[PDB]
């Protein structure tokens, strides 16, 4: 889950990992 970071679509921000201000919804 990404809150204090920028990322793609909401769905991507939910299942994404929040790292270094960036949301990563992948592997």
């Amino acid at each position: 889950l990404c809150l204090s970071c920028r990322g793609g679509d909401y769905d991507c921000r939910v299942k994404g990992t929040c790292e270094n201000g960036k949301c990563v919804c992948g592997s």
